[PDB]
């Protein structure tokens, strides 16, 4: 866990000395930081860190306390690289999206000091609908962010590279153990053929490219993280407009509509209409969701983590493939208002052809009084949406 330096041969510029052993999320957070410090005294430049793993291992939170430990680095997202024009897939696991050219120039032009215009990419539009002014940042640290971070055209200019692995991308895999194993299978040569079926590009275009990392960062799921935590939903079958929203609401809640597809899917087996453990694949604006339908009802409140992860829809095949079956369909359209702490949202769902409002948030106070002030008391139904359709044979 100590972090060394050794000057790499091919130039002058010392390079971190690979811990072969993979690190806690906690520690492998202090790992990178204090690499970034030592790196950032002994070479000259640009710092530039490869951040590389499957989408849900937790890269994206961990960019995240970082940024909240030192708002003087920046994240680029490799992400907005995109070009849906090269492929006629969708799946944004796809390593022949990244627009290679402008992504090597821009770091090309922050080592040189330059600022550099890197895109931002609409995944709801599937195209880039502009670009954004990044500075070399005060820390001169600047994190790659991607599923092929650690690629081969990027690991000649990264100075650091690190891979996180697990997180609910593995904990999937062995929700699908749970559900799926039979007697006398030795379990690591189900959850292999499991990851295989699931994550069909993992195996072959992502981990060999993790496996070149210098700090092999492998974050352990929690299941008490997300009830520590939840999300606190109250839903009414109240008529409050999206006109009425915006006045009785702060201008801090931004106004947005968006149109979503819910696809519920059950376990393999004799579930008999109950113990269901539902997963959702979740599709909107160009994105699908996988959730996980872990949900407690405290009325008239509804609570849930709502742990998500982006996958493919190829993932949806896979599953199916491993006998789990699609319960129902749920399309919905929605008016949100957003004060990026507290949401107040209106859904209308086409299998029931009612309209209904949410308020929902992580802290719970916020949400009860919110839904106090739009007078929300006597209205509230505490069931899920696909406990109401259920409810309603
Ligand atoms: N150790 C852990 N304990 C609890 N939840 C974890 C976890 N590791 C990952 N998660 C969950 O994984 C989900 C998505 O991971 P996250 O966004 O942090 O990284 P990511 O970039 O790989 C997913 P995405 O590509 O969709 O952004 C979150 O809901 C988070 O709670
Ligand atoms: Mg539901
Ligand atoms: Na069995």
């Amino acid at each position: 866990d100590q972090v060394q330096l050794i000057k790499r041969k091919d130039s002058g510029r010392y390079e971190i000395v690979p811990i072969e052993d993979p690190l806690s999320f906690e520690k492998g957070f202090y790992a990178v930081i204090r690499a970034c410090q030592l790196l950032a005294q002994k070479n000259d430049g640009l710092i530039l860190v490869g951040l590389a793993g499957p989408s849900g291992a937790g890269k994206t939170i961990f960019t995240e306390k970082i940024l909240n430990f030192m708002p003087s680095i920046a994240i680029i997202n490799m992400d907005n690289y995109n070009d849906g024009t090269r492929v006629i897939d969708g799946n944004f696991d796809d390593p022949r999206l990244t627009d290679y050219d402008t992504l090597l120039d821009n770091i090309h032009g922050l080592r040189d000091g330059k600022p550099v215009q890197v895109p931002i990419y609409d995944f709801k539009s599937s195209s880039r609908i502009g670009y954004r002014t990044l500075e070399v940042p005060s820390s001169r640290i600047v994190i790659l962010e991607g599923i092929y971070a650690l690629s081969e055209k990027l690991r000649p200019l990264l100075d650091l590279r690190v891979s996180v692995t697990g997180g609910v991308h593995f904990d999937l895999v062995k929700r699908v153990l749970r559900d799926i194993q039979r007697a006398g299978q030795e379990p690591e040569e189900i959850i292999h053929q499991i990851s295989e079926t699931v994550y069909p590009m993992y195996k072959a275009f992502i981990e060999p490219d993790l496996k070149t990392a210098q700090i092999k960062i492998l974050n352990k799921f929690n299941p008490f993280s997300g009830f520590q935590n939840p999300t606190y939903i109250l839903k009414s079958s109240k008529a409050v407009t999206p006109e009425q929203m915006k006045a009785a609401l702060s201008e801090d809640f931004k106004e947005r509509t968006e149109e979503t597809y819910d696809i519920y899917l059950l376990p393999p087996g004799e579930d008999p209409e109950a113990c269901q453990s539902y997963l959702r694949m979740r599709n909107r604006d160009g994105k699908y969701n996988l959730m996980f339908e872990e949900w407690v009802t405290d009325r008239p409140f509804i609570i849930s983590p709502r742990i998500t992860f982006e996958v493919s829809v190829r993932l949806l095949g896979g599953l199916m493939a491993l006998g789990y079956t699609i319960a129902t369909i749920l399309k919905r359209k929605s008016h949100i208002f957003d004060d990026d702490k507290v949401i107040v949202k209106t859904d209308w769902l086409e299998q029931l052809n009612r309209t209904y409002v949410q308020v929902q948030g992580k802290d719970r106070t916020f949400v009860k009084n919110v839904a106090d002030q739009l007078g929300l008391e006597g209205s509230y139904v505490p069931h899920t949406y696909i406990e109401q359709i259920q409810l309603e044979r």
